[PDB]
């Protein structure tokens, strides 16, 4: 169903929520997966669909880090309660994307897309359009 | 018009104004385009007329970026 890369990004969303002591998984945690590493080679962080597309990766980095700080510290036992409908939908949308893209496996780009398509900055501190075409262009030119 | 080098960079500035949802193309974006990349061949930024002129290219980059972040937004269609 998924590529190893897609599984890595999703898995990181889940484990980052555990490491940050966060309850229900939110779009924020998948975004946390995107900015999980300083490696530029990680498309979700520097050689990004954002950075080479329309917006400063830092804009997005701070959206997420602000949100990760904002979500209160939980008992480790609930730290990653469930993907709920929120991540369920992102993963299902990634599958809808496979169908549209005629891709045999879910790509990390489908997760980037699906998350971005659903997501919006939750606070006034940062703003950015979900520039769907820019993120698709950059995804299509890689790998 | 502009040379192929200048056209590339100006094209970038125009791109950046639309990427950033900004209502106008302005020196902030043109300068941003003239930051380009970390390649030393970037005459606008690294082996430029400023650093070899004893002024800090990182400084100018960072100020432009502060400006890009603070410029008012438009829902992309009104950009430029």
């Amino acid at each position: 169903q998924f590529t190893e890369r897609a599984l890595t990004i999703l898995t990181l969303a889940q484990k980052l929520a555990s490491d940050h002591q966060h309850p229900q998984l939110q779009p924020i945690h998948i975004l946390a997966a995107f900015i999980e590493t300083p490696e530029d080679g990680s498309v979700p962080y520097l050689q990004n669909l954002i950075e080479k597309g329309r917006y400063d990766y830092d804009l997005f980095k701070k959206v997420v880090n602000r949100n990760l700080v904002r979500i209160p510290q939980q008992q480790p036992a609930p730290a990653e309660i469930t993907p709920s409908y929120a991540l369920g939908k992102v993963l299902q949308d990634a599958a809808k994307i496979q169908k549209q893209q005629k891709d045999s496996f879910i790509a990390q780009d489908h997760i980037l897309f699906a998350l971005f398509n659903d997501s919006s900055i939750q606070q006034i501190f940062k703003e950015a359009q979900v520039d769907i075409e820019a993120i698709k262009q950059q995804a299509l030119e890689l790998r």
